[PDB]
Formats: structure tokens, sequence, C-alpha cells
């Protein structure tokens, strides 16, 4: 009805990481009921970025999650009004990222507005030294709590020298109007950086997400 089988979005991010301020604009598209989407991002201010793109990648779209019929798609039901989410990422070396996001629908296309803080990243760590190579597939633990939908996921970023750089991610998703919350389930997520120029001022991403009753 309100969410069509193919939908586009536009996104803007204002952000700062270890004192470095920047803005990003991008556009995306996908099939919300299939759980597949792509996005094209451009660093419009403060580029080139002096830190790993991977900590920003997961900030650029839960309306595009495939759900079985027996799991309420809380975030699709939040529209047209939409929803907001807030996220904290606790990295293993003390770095921290927080994010606030507003998701709305205007003229049949999603509008995403993102605000990001990052700080306390070691200057010799993999984030400020750009030593990450995307993230592994993950399973986000979804559950209802405090009248919102919450998510916890351990994200493992791949290191160029082998091994993984880990962050514990906690997110809250809250519809702007009361809508049916689901029971606890699992969202299997796979995201790939599909293309980028040399300094990562132009980046493309693909993501597949599916909700399941088990991991």
């Amino acid at each position: 009805a309100i969410i069509k089988e193919f939908m586009r979005f536009k996104v803007h991010m204002e952000g700062s990481v270890n004192g470095h301020e920047f803005e990003i604009e991008g556009e995306g598209e996908g099939r919300p009921y299939e759980g597949t989407q792509t996005a094209k991002l451009k660093v419009t201010k403060g580029g080139p970025l002096p830190f790993a793109w991977d900590i920003l990648s997961l900030q650029f779209s839960k309306a595009y999650v495939k759900h079985p019929a027996d799991i309420p798609d809380y975030l699709k039901l939040s529209f047209p009004e939409g929803f907001k989410w807030e996220r904290v990422m606790n990295f293993e070396d003390g770095g921290v990222v927080t994010v606030t996001q507003d998701s709305s629908l205007q003229d049949g296309e999603f509008i995403y507005k993102v605000k990001l803080h990052g700080t306390n990243f070691p200057s010799d760590g993999p984030v400020m030294q750009k030593k990450t190579m995307g993230s592994e597939a993950s399973s986000e633990r979804m559950y209802p709590e405090d009248g919102a939908l919450k998510g916890e996921v351990k994200v493992r970023f791949k290191l160029k020298d082998g091994g993984h750089y880990v962050a514990e991610v906690k997110t809250t998703y809250k519809a702007k109007k009361p809508v049916q919350l689901p029971g606890a389930y699992y969202a299997n997520i796979k995201m790939d950086i599909t293309s980028h120029n040399e300094d990562y001022t132009i980046v493309e991403q693909y993501e597949r997400c599916e909700g399941r009753h088990s991991t």
C-alpha cells in the first residue's frame, strides 16, 4: 500500500570523527519486501576523510528488511510518518560512535537525515589508519522493549593484516506513531562496499537483510 515493491531514498549525513567534520549526500534504491538495496554516497564537505569509511557504512535503512508473514514489520508499518533510530557503537579499542537518524516519506520516496559523532579513536588504530576492509555478515538481535524495537549486534570489521576489529552496536528504533511491535527475532545482514574511488569520496554499497525466527 504505502510501501511499494520498489522504492528510492535520499540521505544526508552531518558528522564529526576525532574532530574532523564532514557531510555526505547520497541516493539509494531497492525492493523493501525482498530485503535488498543499494546506495550511492558522496562526501560533499570535509573530504577526503582521514578515517575508515566502514564506520559510516552501516549508518546509510531498515525499511528494506524481508520479513515472514508472522513477524510484524514494525518499521514498514510506521510509514508514511516514519520512524527514528539512535545508535551507539562501542569499539574494542575504546573508540565510540553515536548516531541519530530520522526516516520519513515524501512524494513516494524515503528521506533519511543522519547525525554522527565519533571520538576517542586511537590515532594509530585501524579506524584512523584506514586498515579495515568491510564487515562480515552479522545477525542483529531484535526485541521489543520500552515501547520501541531494539537491536544488538556484534559487528566484525575485517583487517587488511588479517583478523577482525570488533564493535558492539546497540540501536533503538521507535515509530513516530504507535504501531504493532513484533516479538523477538533475528535480522541476518550482509553488506558489501561494491565500489569506491581512491580517496573514498564516492562510495557505493549493497545490503541484504532478512528477519528470521532463529540465527
